[PDB]
């Protein structure tokens, strides 16, 4: 094994950070990016403590298709990455970079990233130390015949040179399970067998009509804890929006895949934390978001989602690291061996811990996210593990899971009930996570949670997230409900016939939109109420080390009923939010 160019794990996660080449502006001889950040100046904003665990990742999005185009590019970005010079040390830095090297099935038509040869990789990574990996992204809709052939040379050459490949897909059309060799192409299992430790795959969850969010997450988890790949993550895409054909927020009617700009703008900034929750608390530790105007930003400045949801949540789980492969593997109960595909996909989990066929998030912790693997592999490696001798392998086929209720009953009798409510609640060690498990329903959801005899009511909104961590001292609350108001976007439409009717808004016209009125002069959502009540408490709580997004807050209200030895606690925000509560039980 050649040495690792970095770590990627629990303790060492990953946020990539994408830029997009402007193929357009390259047509008239420059070189940038759309949305108008510069590799140097983004790279110069990401704060310093999240610079160990940050990657560039250059995106050839719509450079020319032909040769040369995609090279030429890529080239000039490594060489501003290698002679990058911190200003306020006066060193050479050279900053961190991820290619993008396949997409879209690399078809010429696609892609210019069709004109990159592995052998022009290999020369990359021998010329840039700070050429950490590689990344393939979204090819399930194309499925070239070839694929799994280049995916096993791009591991190799990646395992040559010590980087990564990264590999982020989504199980529409069983491409998961085609990439380790259903349908005989078996170069990328061979691959895997030799350099997973060089593999990272992630989840797309992009294609959200199609419903494959759960089961391709339950893939990706089980990949990982069965050594079939290095770690996980998931890329979570504000474009599901437009690929389900929702317009307004809580509006009715469905406007199709007709709004697209619109669209992609419009997915509430915190449910992208419920969706991150999902990588975080089953073990990923890799994460990457489009659309990267709305998420990370544009003119080398944050956008609100990224920094009050997205760059609070990857802080917190570098501060508080995910679950180990050892401690996921000692939870885990089922692991599944077989083809969602032939299941029902998505259906599979549906009224399991899915509400609806097209979602990204999940409606009960009880069973966190079952991991599974594609029945093409075998499952020799995890049953090696030390840590995997309580673990019930079940073949997917297994009458357990014939259907929704029998799914139930068998998973029921191995993972207990462990809170009350209609709400999506997880525990890990002495946290709650907690989140309102609504997409478009304006609709409260409320829980009861306990640590130990400590009982915590809690009344979210959706698009609502908490974490609930009993110290020593008494709780600490982590909430992020932040959701900007984008009914601007929608305005001049008064139901879903004149909204697919609407002008487009264009590329260039939603990027125009976040500079003039998301980056400055946002139309903020209103406050509103989250409760939190404690039951067992001896005296009124004290409250401490209060912040969150600036103006985003009332002071929280305490209500304490001697009593009944009780305490209400309402907040009214729309940010993200932390505080500590001081108190002692009652006995
Ligand atoms: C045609 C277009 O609008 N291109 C943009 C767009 O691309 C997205 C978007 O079209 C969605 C619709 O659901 O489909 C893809 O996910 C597409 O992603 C882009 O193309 C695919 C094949 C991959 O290469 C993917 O990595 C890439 O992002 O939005 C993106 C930004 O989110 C770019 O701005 C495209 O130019």
């Amino acid at each position: 094994e050649v040495d690792k160019r970095r770590e990627i794990n629990n303790e060492h996660p990953l946020l990539m950070m994408p830029l997009y080449a402007n193929g357009e502006e390259f047509n008239q001889g420059k070189y940038t990016f759309w949305g108008g950040d510069t590799l140097t100046g983004k790279w110069e904003n990401i704060p310093d403590d999240l610079k160990p665990y940050t990657v560039i990742q250059l995106h050839p999005d719509d450079l020319p298709k032909r040769d040369g185009a995609a090279r030429d590019f890529y080239e000039h970005m490594l060489e501003e990455a290698a002679k990058y010079v911190n200003p306020k040390t006066g060193k050479n830095e050279p900053i961190p970079v991820i290619l993008t090297v396949y997409t879209a099935g690399n078809m010429p038509y696609h892609t210019s990233a069709h004109w990159l040869s592995t052998s022009w990789i290999d020369k990359m990574y021998q010329k840039y130390p700070n050429l950490h990996g590689i990344f393939s992204t979204e090819s399930y809709w194309i499925w070239a015949n070839d694929i799994e052939n280049k995916a096993a040379d791009y591991l190799k050459v990646s395992a040559k040179n010590g980087g990564y490949f990264i590999w982020a897909e989504q199980n529409s059309g069983s491409a998961i399970e085609k990439a380790f060799g259903k349908n005989g192409k078996i170069a990328f299992q061979k691959s895997v067998d030799k350099y997973w430790k060089n593999l990272i795959f992630m989840f797309k969850n992009t294609p959200a009509a199609e419903g494959n969010d759960s089961t391709t997450e339950s893939y990706m988890k089980g990949l990982w804890l069965s050594n079939h790949t290095y770690q996980w993550g998931g890329l979570m895409d504000t474009w599901k929006w437009y690929e389900t054909g929702k317009w307004k927020l809580f509006a009715s009617g469905n406007i199709g895949k007709s709004q697209g700009d619109r669209q992609w703008l419009t997915e509430p900034e915190s449910m992208l934390g419920e969706e991150a929750l999902g990588v975080y608390l089953n073990g990923g530790v890799v994460y990457n978001f489009e659309h990267p105007a709305y998420t990370y930003g544009v003119n080398n400045k944050e956008s609100l989602l990224f920094s009050e949801v997205i760059k609070e949540f990857f802080r917190y789980v570098i501060a508080h690291p995910a679950p180990s492969k050892e401690k996921v593997l000692e939870d885990t109960k089922v692991f599944i061996h077989g083809d969602y595909s032939n299941k029902g996909n998505g259906k599979f989990f549906v009224n399991v811990n899915t509400d609806r066929e097209q979602t990204p998030l999940y409606m009960t912790g009880r069973y966190n996210v079952i991991p599974a693997i594609p029945g093409v592999l075998k499952t020799d490696k995890l049953k090696e593990s030390v840590s995997s001798s309580r673990i019930q392998i079940k073949e997917i086929t297994s009458p357990e899971f014939s259907s929704t209720q029998a799914r139930k009953e068998y998973l029921n009798k191995l993972y207990p009930m462990n809170y009350e409510g209609d709400i999506f609640a997880q525990k890990l060690d002495n946290r709650w996570f907690v989140y309102n498990y609504k997409v478009n329903e304006n609709v409260k959801q409320t829980g009861k949670l306990k640590f130990n005899s400590l009982e915590m009511n809690v009344e979210f909104e959706p698009h609502t997230y908490g974490i609930f961590e009993r110290i020593s001292n008494g709780l600490k609350v982590n909430l992020n409900n932040f959701r900007t108001n984008k009914d601007s976007l929608w305005s001049n439409a008064q139901d879903a016939n004149q909204a697919k009717k609407l002008p487009q808004l264009t590329k260039k016209g939603a990027i125009k939109w976040i500079e003039e009125h998301y980056i400055k002069d946002t139309q903020f959502g209103e406050k509103r109420v989250t409760k939190i009540v404690l039951r067992g408490i001896d005296k009124l709580p004290t409250i401490h080390s209060l912040s969150g997004t600036n103006n985003s807050y009332d002071q929280p209200s305490l209500n304490f009923d001697q009593k009944n030895h009780m305490v209400t606690i309402t907040i009214n925000s729309n940010g993200n939010l932390e505080f500590e509560l001081h108190f002692l039980e009652h006995t």
